[PDB]
């Protein structure tokens, strides 16, 4: 299947403090078993949750792939997580899920090719910002707004269309 774009952002944590869809990362990680400052000993690539949040997410509403990180509580335990951005938009690109993005390397084509659709969006080779970032996008006032935050000064902006 292919999730629902609304049932995929009820799903979906927000790390933007003023979305209802709020959820701080230690507790994300929480939910699954982890504690944060230990990942982040392990591995500071870990602050980076965007993929985390999005993986879940997926999960959430049955798309699962294959990940780096063994979820040990709760209903998905078992499944796994895929941590990285880069990875986790590369699995959905390669998916009959949702198929190949559309992309992008500049903003006004971002803007117009994404136009008033709303899906999943990932911004990689961000300035001045490590990790990349996979999000989910919509219009909002003719404006585009993402769940947790937008990234247009970047390198190449994938793009997923959700009904």
């Amino acid at each position: 299947m292919k999730p629902l774009y609304r049932q995929l952002k009820s799903s979906h944590y927000s790390s933007d403090y003023s979305s209802p869809g709020y959820l701080a990362a230690e507790a994300v990680y929480a939910e699954i078993g982890y504690e944060l400052d230990t990942l982040l000993k392990q591995n500071p690539g870990y602050a980076n949750t965007a993929a985390v949040r999005m993986s879940l997410a997926l999960l959430k509403t049955g798309i699962s792939f294959k990940g780096r990180l063994p979820i040990k509580k709760g209903a998905y335990k078992g499944k796994t997580i895929e941590p990285g951005a880069k990875l986790l938009a590369d699995q959905l690109h390669r998916s009959s899920s949702f198929g190949k993005a559309k992309i992008f390397f500049n903003a006004p084509d971002a803007e117009k090719g994404i136009g008033n659709k709303k899906g999943v969006v990932f911004f990689n080779k961000i300035t001045n910002y490590d990790g990349g970032h996979i999000d989910l996008i919509e219009p909002e006032n003719s404006l585009l707004t993402c769940h947790s935050h937008c990234y247009f000064n970047c390198k190449e902006v994938w793009f997923w269309e959700l009904s």
